[PDB]
């Protein structure tokens, strides 16, 4: 299948004799579920987000069918408010960003341009907005909160920027603030075409 961003790219995954729900996330290095109830021994973790961290159990050689697909690996289960699929399993799936095809055995990182400024930024499915660290932007913008893996964080909202994003150009808004790793957001990949196959 093809998937196009306009939406949040979900699907249904089955673990543990369970059927959830799941984003296809390609900011995520790890897989994360909400808690849920999983087989056999486990190992204290935390894991950093935006909104800071969070304490997961680690669940090793797990199963799990996403859509179609079987992959085995590990699973993290904790308070994250949506279940994600990161590239551990992405991977497993054969899934590809398309829009220049990228695999996703590493970060799927491109070069932008935004504000006269070059940065490196992470293209996210799992991202809904775009949101950049501290940086100085031209013109006007509004106080706002977004939230992530950690909780919460406050952003400056910039409206009508020109990003350009590896080749392409693209406008729209752009946040700003204490975000770990500058992503890219759906906002963003629908202009440039990019995809989802697996």
């Amino acid at each position: 299948p093809q998937v196009t961003l306009w939406q949040r790219p979900l699907v249904t995954i089955k673990i543990g004799g369970q059927l959830k729900e799941a984003l296809l996330d390609t900011g995520a290095d790890d897989t994360v579920l909400e808690e849920m109830s999983l087989p056999g021994r486990w190992k204290p973790k935390m894991i950093g987000g935006i909104g800071g961290f969070i304490k997961v159990r680690q669940y090793d050689q797990i199963l799990i069918e996403i859509c179609g697909h079987k992959a085995i690996g590990t699973v993290l289960v904790g308070p994250t408010p949506v279940n994600i699929i990161g590239r551990d399993l992405l991977t497993q799936i054969g899934m590809t960003l398309n829009f220049p095809q990228v695999t996703l055995w590493q970060r799927p990182l491109v070069t932008i341009k935004i504000g006269g400024q070059l940065k490196e930024a992470l293209l996210d499915t799992g991202a809904d907005d775009t949101v950049l660290e501290e940086m100085s932007l031209p013109g006007r913008w509004k106080p706002k909160m977004i939230g992530g893996i950690g909780g919460f964080i406050k952003v400056r909202q910039y409206d009508q920027i020109l990003i350009e994003i590896c080749g392409h150009k693209a406008i729209g808004t752009v946040l700003v603030g204490p975000t770990p790793v500058n992503i890219i957001g759906r906002d963003l990949l629908t202009q440039i075409g990019m995809t989802l196959n697996f």
